């Protein structure tokens, strides 16, 4: 019951550019980032419990708790998903987010000629929709640990840090709010194609083989 987590790289060193140089300056953020769906303002679901530079890139932690997202999701992809099987209010938010929303987009703001990166740097990490643009890959579970066991190249160093600095976030025990409507207008490209969707799952099924995860029950 209750918050579902989410992780994965937001940027890859050597393989949106960020370097080295300005994940070292834009890190730790000034404020938590807030986790919302495809930058939609008001549209807040969530938030990053913690981001680390791990040797390949730096790699968040979120959490995910918005009480509505469940069903309007189930709403949008429609009665005959779940089959006969038997699942509980969060199993079924796992399966439509790993399928729905597979992928995210970090925001990070442009900065003027001559302005360094500082702190304020990265504003948030937008959850997509699955449409004809897929983001970075990212992995869902009903635990911390089980959001981040999929992606084994995360060095030990990282994980333990990440899972540290995640386990005493302010924002750990929020719940988010929204409208049914509101998260309706957000979750509406979920209704396009066939043709869009079965052409996007085999690009997420191909990033995901990229990124090293793998799985059976949320992902394949």
């Amino acid at each position: 019951m209750g918050p579902v987590y989410v992780s994965g790289y937001l940027a890859l060193y050597d393989r949106l550019a960020l370097t080295r140089e300005i994940v070292a300056a834009a890190l730790p953020p000034a404020g938590p980032l807030p986790i919302n769906i495809d930058h939609r303002p008001r549209c807040d679901i969530g938030a990053v419990l913690a981001v680390v530079d791990d040797d390949r890139g730096p790699f968040f932690l979120g959490v995910v708790n918005c009480p509505q997202l469940g069903a309007v999701l189930a709403r949008a992809v429609g009665p005959d998903f779940f089959g006969d099987m038997r699942l509980s209010d969060e199993e079924r938010l796992l399966y439509l987010l790993s399928n729905y929303l597979p992928s995210a987009s970090l925001s990070s703001r442009r900065l003027a000629p001559g302005e360094a990166p500082d702190e304020t740097l990265f504003a948030h990490v937008a959850l997509c929709v699955i449409g004809r643009r897929v983001g970075t890959i990212v992995v869902y579970d009903a635990s911390p640990e089980a959001a981040v066991a999929p992606f084994r190249q995360l060095s030990a160093r990282a994980r333990s840090e990440l899972l540290a600095r995640a386990a005493e976030s302010p924002d750990r025990e929020r719940v988010w709010h929204m409208s049914e409507e509101a998260l309706t207008r957000a979750l509406l490209s979920t209704a396009v194609n066939n043709m869009l969707l079965r052409d996007r799952w085999e690009l997420v099924a191909a990033r995901r083989r990229e990124a090293g995860v793998r799985g059976h029950t949320y992902l394949q």
